[PDB]
C-alpha cells in the first residue's frame, strides 16, 4: 500500500545500540491496531544512516517477520553510487516487502541527467516498486518535476516522497505524471496542505506516535473533508514541529520511550541523547496532541 | 603537511571505472614537478563517494607507493556514523599517510555536540593528525566556529578545510584557535582571499590541471604578495568557476584528458560524461588560463 | 469586491512617460467586459514606485471616474513611515474607492511589534477597508501569520495579498483569522494552489492580458472545480511565470501594447525598455495562452 | 572626506519625533573630539525613510552648521525613481555636503541595466561626489560587481558602501576599478575583515557609540596592523550584533541615550521603542566595549 499515512519507523534500540526487537513487535502491533497502511523499514527516521548492510537486513527481515503479513513493509534502499544502489536492492526482491524508497544520492550532487540515469538503472535491475524520495535538505541535491516526470514513464517507479515542505511541487509533479503516480508528502508541518493540493498520503515521522489521528486525518483527506482533517492537524503541528526539535530521530525515539512504545531512547552517534529542554519541548506537544 | 597548494586529486579510471595506474603515476609526477604540497588522496574530487572501502584503501596505498616519498599525502577519510568512522579511519594507521580529511557526517545533520562527539571519538581512537571538513552544500551539516574552537583544543585535530565560501568564517575561527591550528580554503574562487584573512592554503581543485600556478599563487600568498598572486588568480578564475559547471569531477575529469594528463575521463554514476556545452566551456577556461 | 480574479493594473503612459487617459479607459472598459473582479489602482504594476503623490491621486480619480460605478476600485496606499500611511490614506476617503491595499514598510525593516502598530494606526485613522499587502522580497520585511491574526481583529483590516509564494501562509493564517477574512494571491504562478488551499481570489498582473481567463478560473475554484480551472491556469503558466522574465511592469505593458490594449509600453526610470530577448520570451507566453 | 570610519549618524530626537539640535550637537562634538573621519547624515541609521525632504534637509543643514567645518558631511539621498533622486540630489548642490550616498531603488526591483541608467542619471546632474550604496537586505536589489564596475568609469561616481556583509565583492570589485575608488563597508561586524581584504573604511552604525575605539581601529587597519585592530574588533563585535538585536537604530538610540550622548531614544513608527531583552542585551554589549 501507498497511500494513507505511512510510518517512517523509528528502530528501537536497546542501551548498547542494539536493534530491540520486544520493542519493534510492540510498535508493529500497535501499527497494526491504529489503521496505518503501511511501514517504511529503515528509512531517514530508521537510521538508515548509521545500521551496516547486515544490521540494515536484519531489521528490515525482522519487520517482515513481526509483521506476519498484517500491513505492507516498504524497505529504505537508497545509495549515492549507483553500482550499490542496484547491488542493495537485488537483496530485496523476493524478501516479502511490498515496495522501496530510495532516496537521491546524497553529498556527490548529480544533475538531473544523473538522478535520471540513477534511478533509471535501479529500476532496470529489478521487479520491486520504488518510490523515489527528494529530500534536499539531507542530499545536497533537488530532484525537480521535470526529472520526475521523466522517470514516472519507467514502469516500476511508481510514486515520490517529496520531502522539501515545498507545496509547489504537488501540481507541477502531477501535470507530468500519470493518474497512477503516488505523491506522498514527506515533510509532516505540510503534509495536509499537501494532501489537499492532491497528493495521496505521507510518510510520517508523527505517525509513530499518532497513529489514529494520523490514519483518520489521511484518510478524512482521501475523502475531501478537509476542514475535519484540519482539526487533527491542529492538535498535532505542535508535534510535527518539534519532532525536529533535535535531529530527527532523536524527540521522536523520546517520545516513543515516554509513551512506553520501546524500552529504551537510544540512537547511535553521532545523534546524541535529548536535551532537558528537547524533552519539555516535545513533552508539551504530546500533551498538545492528547498523548499524554 | 599542511600549507600551500594541496591536491584533491582526481581518481583517474579506465573505461570500466577501475583506477588507472599509469594515469595516477603521471598526476603524482605531475605533482611532484609543479612543486604541489601534498596530495588529498580518494575526498570528494577523488570519488569518494562512489568507491567502496577496499577501493577506496587500495587507491590510497597506490598513490602512496607511487608518490615513493617525494609528497605527503592525506586520505578522505569520513564516515556518517561514529564508530564506523573510528572502524574506516583505523586502516589507514600505519600505512604511510601523514593525516585524514574526515567530514562531517552527511545526511543525518546532527546537532553541534554531535559532531563534538563524532570528532572527539575519532581523534582519539587514532594517532593520526585529523583536518575537519566543512560543505554544508553536500552534507545539509554546518560545523560552526564556536564547535571547531572547542575541536581545535583535542591533540590530533589540527585544522579545518572550510569549504562554505564564507569568507567571515576565516576570523571567527582564527580567533577561537592557537597559531598552529591550520586553516585551508575548500573554495577555489575564494581562496586567495581566504588567505588574504589569514587561511594558510588550499584544498584545490584547480590545481588538478594548474598545479605550478596554483603552488606559485600560494607561495605569494604566503610571503604577503597579494597583488602578484591576484594576477595568477584572475588567470585561474574562469577554471575555479567552471570547473564546477557540471558537477565536481565532471569538468577536472575532461580537463586532464583534454590536457593528457590521465588516459580516460570516465567517472561513475550517478557522476555522467561531460556535456558538449560544458566541454566548451572548460576548454575556454583552461584557454584563457594559457594551458591549451 | 475582495474575491476573485482582481487585476493589478498597470499605469498606461505616452512617450513622455505621462499616463495615457485613452489607453487607460480602453483597459477599463476590458475589464468590465471580462468579468474581472475590481481593479488595484496605482499597486505594485501600476508603478507606485515611481509616481509622485500627485500623479498617484490623479490616476485614482481617472480610474474611478472611468470606471463610472462599473467595477470597484482599490488603491495602492502603502508607506514606510506610519504618519504618512496616515495622511495619504486621509486623501483618498470619500474618494468613491471600495478600500486600500497597503504594503508593508519597505527599507526600515520594522519588528513584527511594529507591523502591527503600523497598520493598527492606519486602520484607526480611516472608515476604509484595508487589505494587508506582504512581499518580502520587495521589502525586505515578512508579515508573519501570528501579527495577521492580531491585526485582522482590527475592524477595519479585512485581508491580506501574500506575495511570498509560500502555500503554507495560507491555512497559517486561516486558522487565526474569522471565516470572513479575505486571503488573497499575489503570486500568479502560485495562485490556484493558493485558492485550492482555501485562498479567495487573486491580485493578478496575468489578468491585465488574460483578464477573462483569469475570471473564470478563479470562479472555477470558488465553485471546487479545480481540475477544470487547473487547465485554464496550465495555459497561462508561461505567461504567469514570463511576465516577471525582466522586472514587472516591463513584460506586462509590452503585452498590452502587443495586444493592441495601450497605446505605448513606455515606463519609468530605473524601469528600462524590454529587451529583445525578453519580447522574444513574452511573444511565446501569449501564443502559449492563446492571445496571439 | 571617504577613508577611515565613517559614522552613519542617528537623527536625535525629542519625545515629539522632530530633531534636538542640542543632542546633535552634542553628537557632532564627540565625532570631532573622537577622530571620527566624516559623518553619513541623514542616511539609513538617521532615519532616512520616516522623515520627509524638507526634515531631510532641514537635518543635514543643521549637521553642517554644526560641524562648522571640523568634519566632512555626507547626505543620504537615494531615490526609487531616477527623476527623483535628481531633484531630490540638485538641492543639495553648492550646501557645503562633500559627497552623497545614494541607495539603490528599493520596492521596484531594476534591472543591472536600470541600475546603471539610474546612478549615470544622476551623476550626470549633479558635481556632487557619488558614493553607491548596495543593501539588498533592505531594497530587494543586489548591484553586482559587473554594474559597479561600468557605474565607476563615471566621473563623479567615487565609491560604493557595500552593505551585504559578502567579502568576496572586495576583490571583485576592486579588479574591475581603478585604485583611487572607494570601498567602504556597511557591515559593522565584517568590516575589519573588509579593510583586511583592500577596504578603505566603514560607514559604521557602532561609531555613534564608539567613535574612538573605530577611529583607532581603521587607523590601524590602514597601517597594516590587523592583529592590533582586531583586539579593538573583538572588544566591540558584540556592539556590532548587537546593535541590530532590534531593527536598527532602535538599538543604537538608545545606547546613545544611555552613554548621556543624546537626550532621548524616540524614533518615529514604524520604529518601535526598544523592548526590555534588547535593553539589557545592549547594555551587557556596552559593558564588554567598556563603555559603561
Ligand atoms: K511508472
Ligand atoms: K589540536
Ligand atoms: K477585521
Ligand atoms: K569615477
Amino acid at each position: 500500500m501507498f497511500t494513507g499515512s505511512i510510518v517512517a519507523i523509528v528502530t528501537p534500540m536497546d542501551e548498547k545500540g542494539n536493534v530491540c526487537r520486544a520493542s519493534l513487535k510492540k510498535l508493529i502491533d500497535y501499527h497494526v491496531a491504529s489503521g496505518t497502511s503501511a511501514i517504511v523499514s529503515v528509512g531517514t527516521t530508521g537510521e538508515w544512516a548509521t545500521l551496516n548492510h547486515d544490521e540494515h537486513a536484519d531489521v528490515v527481515m525482522m519487520t517482515l517477520d513481526l509483521a506476519d503479513g498484517r500491513i505492507p513493509v516498504i524497505a529504505g534502499t537508497g545509495a549515492n553510487a549507483t553500482a550499490e544502489a542496484i547491488s542493495l536492492t537485488q537483496r530485496f526482491n523476493d524478501s516479502g516487502i511490498v515496495g522501496c524508497l530510495t532516496v537521491t544520492p546524497y553529498y556527490n550532487r548529480p544533475s538531473q541527467e544523473g538522478l535520471y540515469q540513477h534511478f533509471k538503472a535501479i529500476a532496470e535491475h529489478t521487479d520491486l516498486p520504488q518510490i523515489l524520495y527528494n529530500v534536499p535538505s539531507r542530499t545536497g541535491c533537488d530532484l525537480l518535476p521535470e526529472t520526475v516526470g521523466r522517470l514516472a514513464k519507467v514502469k516500476n517507479i511508481i510514486g515520490i516522497k517529496e520531502a522539501t515542505g515545498n507545496l509547489t511541487r504537488v501540481n507541477q509533479i502531477k501535470e507530468l505524471v500519470s493518474d497512477d503516480f503516488v505523491l506522498l508528502s514527506g515533510d509532516d508541518a505540510s503534509a495536509l496542505d499537501f494532501m489537499q493540493l492532491g497528493g495521496h498520503g505521507v510518510i510520517s515521522v508523527t505517525a509513530n506516535v499518532a497513529a489514529r489521528d494520523m490514519a483518520q486525518m489521511c484518510k478524512l483527506a482521501a475523502e475531501g473533508h478537509f476542514a475535519e482533517a484540519r482539526v487533527i492537524n491542529q492538535r498535532l503541528m505542535p508535534l510535527h514541529n518539534k519532532l525536529f526539535v533535535e535531529p530527527n530521530p532523536i524527540p521522536v525515539k523520546w517520545a516513543c520511550k515516554e509513551l512506553g512504545l520501546v524500552a529504551t531512547d537510544t540512537l547511535r552517534l553521532p545523534m546524541t541523547p535529548i536535551t532537558d529542554s528537547g524533552r519539555e519541548t516535545v513533552r508539551a506537544a504530546l500533551k498538545h496532541a492528547g498523548l499524554l
